[PDB]
């Protein structure tokens, strides 16, 4: 079972993951976690990898699907795997076919983007602590304030009504192409498609996904 699970910032497509992971016995892994491991193993692509973080410069396709390629083929995924967040563009899915790094399912996780801007922008933060609090699901005593010190609470640039509106509004029209891309492959009969709706409760999803992968 190889599972490619796609979404929003802040969709929480990840709510999910472990109930994947615990259903079919596979690891879930992301290019983050390619590229954290392979500097730290002193592997090959990992010294390559390193020169380009370290000099602030963005990763190539082309090293990215390498490492891919070289993760599915360990032990851990002799069942298959859990792809989180790739590809992020039909280039990258292409390469991926074209380095035989084929896919049983593509789930898109579907949260529209007001309601994603509502449970982001809610976040606040103590930051001498790294305490951390929600207006509506995890409210302090004492509002606008920090439970323990009483000092004023702060929120991030990354939680800002206008930075994340812009964040998703990127997201939507770069990845419009890969969603036609994969629901083509899917009536194509290359691999399966999905939409899921991130709204309902936890339990849901859970059912609505043991359905469609069966």
């Amino acid at each position: 079972m190889r599972i490619i699970l796609l979404g929003a910032p802040g969709a929480g497509k990840g709510t999910q993951a472990q109930f994947i992971m615990e259903k079919y016995g596979i690891p879930q892994i992301s290019t983050g976690d390619m590229l954290r491991a392979a500097v730290k193993s002193g592997s090959e692509l990992g010294k390559q990898a390193k020169d380009i973080m370290d000099a602030g410069k963005l990763v190539t396709d082309e090293l990215v699907i390498a490492l891919v390629k070289e993760r599915i083929a360990q032990e851990d995924c002799r069942n298959g795997f859990l792809l989180d967040g790739f590809p992020r563009t039909i280039p990258q899915a292409d390469a991926m076919k074209e380095a035989g790094i084929n896919v049983d399912y593509v789930l898109e996780f579907d949260v529209p983007d007001e309601l994603i801007v509502d449970r982001i922008v809610g976040r606040r933060v103590h930051a001498p602590s790294g305490r951390v609090y929600h207006v509506k699901f995890n409210p302090p005593k004492v509002e606008g304030k920090d439970d323990v010190t009483g000092e004023e609470l702060t929120t991030r640039k990354d939680d800002q009504e206008e930075t994340v509106r812009k964040r998703l509004v990127e997201w939507h029209q770069m990845t419009a192409p890969l969603i036609g891309y994969y629901s083509k492959e899917a009536e194509a009969g290359n691999t399966k498609y999905a939409k899921v709706d991130g709204t309902k409760p936890v339990a849901e999803v859970r059912a609505d996904l043991e359905k469609i992968l069966g």
